[PDB]
């Protein structure tokens, strides 16, 4: 449960793998470069 000191704000990104994270700050903590901003999409 070692989880990145990250804002509240409601900012999501695609990450590299294709996962949607809470921000950028949490998305790059996790390990991962982002692909764009916004929820990525599940395929449709």
């Amino acid at each position: 449960k070692k989880v990145c000191a990250c804002p509240k704000i409601l900012k999501p990104v695609c990450g590299s793998d294709g996962r949607t994270y809470a921000n950028s700050c949490i998305a790059r903590c996790n390990g991962v470069s982002i692909k764009s901003e916004g929820s990525c999409p599940t395929g449709i």
